[PDB]
């Protein structure tokens, strides 16, 4: 069983050919992204943003900011995933963590001018630097995600992001994270090529 | 059934600060471990994750006082360091490697290679920090769900001194200090997981 899960992680791999006429109805979309969700982000801050795209003559314009890779159009589904710099907002956090009886109304606000403090030192942690890690998180799991469900993905930053915020009248404060097209694979993804473990990383006994 | 069961273990990784400190995590499953997570994706497939793997308590409570003595640090049976390199996304390399892969001709190679320049020309923030922390943040999540399949579990961690420890241990100044992951066997559960809803920050457009 633990053989059975191992073997699923490592299916995922980047699927470019999607069926033009399989369909992600709504109700799963929104069941793999409360899945997603349940990645780790720094405080639990959770600064992801997502808008999905289900249109295809939208997804052909998509298409045309993308370099015209084709799985952007053919997908049932494109999924933009964006970080929010306004995420990192002190009030919010002390707000949810105490309606959601996580932690009372003293111990928040004592938490809160650590993180403040925190960020003052490490500024780089709320701005794109901190987004790019918290929503790569959730992406990963989103990727795992979406295969429980029988569909593939492909992760992308090959476009024009400047394009496609001005295309769907997205906020200025959301930074672009990664576009993933989302859908049902005519073709399976190609065996993973890596380098080694010896040559990435160190073991210290 | 299958799907249930893949839900269910995805829904299981979750923050674990209690590990038992007499647990042992075999070097074998550490080098599994990594294995397996090396499998996430990055652009252009440059990995430019590096990994410090310290298991040994002497050393472990030495950055525990370099962690604000979060005690996870040393109750861990190992704790991994994850660092990105910015001299991974290296044009020679990259040709290199799946040249000798048999995954391209040598010639695509090349022409691959001038594309992959113009990218990062436009969005050199890609080939630095923000490309390391997105990367390298894929690699970690997979690493976190990977060692669930161990029975161990983690904590992901920036709450630290990360200056200090690339002191500690001597790290290259190259490397930047993605996270901090200590491993181990749970002695107390996570929490459920909560959430903003998914109509709190997500739209679907049709
Ligand atoms: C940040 C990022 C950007 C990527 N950009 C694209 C892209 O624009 N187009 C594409 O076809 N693949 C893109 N990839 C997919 C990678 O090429 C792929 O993950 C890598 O080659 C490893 O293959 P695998 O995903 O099949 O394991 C991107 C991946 C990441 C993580
Ligand atoms: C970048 C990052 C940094 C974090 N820093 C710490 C940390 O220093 N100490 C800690 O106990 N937890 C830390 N966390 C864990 C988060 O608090 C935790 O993921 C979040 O509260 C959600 O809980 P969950 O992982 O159990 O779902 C960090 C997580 C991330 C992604």
């Amino acid at each position: 069983m633990m053989n059975d899960y191992l073997n699923f992680l490592d299916g995922r791999v980047s699927v470019r050919r999607f069926d033009p006429d399989a369909v992600l109805p709504n109700d799963l979309i929104k069941d793999m992204l409360e899945h997603a969700s349940y990645a780790p982000s720094g405080n639990n801050f959770q600064p992801w943003r997502v808008v999905v795209v289900k249109n295809k003559n939208k997804q052909e314009d998509l298409k045309k900011l993308a370099a015209l890779q084709p799985q952007v159009a053919t997908a049932s589904a494109v999924f933009l995933l964006f970080g929010d710099e306004n995420a990192y907002d002190l009030t919010w956090w002390q707000e949810f963590h105490v309606q959601k009886g996580i932690i009372t109304k003293d111990e928040a606000a004592a938490r809160a001018e650590r993180i403040r403090q925190y960020f003052d030192l490490h500024p780089e942690d709320k701005e794109t630097q901190g987004l790019r890690l918290d929503v790569g998180l959730f992406a990963m799991n989103l990727m795992q995600v979406v295969r429980v469900y029988g569909y593939d993905s492909v992760p992308m930053r090959g476009v024009d992001f400047d394009a496609i915020k001005t295309y769907l009248d997205m906020p200025n404060g959301w930074e672009p994270i990664l576009m993933l097209p989302v859908g049902k694979a005519l073709q399976a993804g190609n065996p993973h090529v890596r380098k080694s473990v010896a040559e990435f990383a160190e073991i210290i006994e």
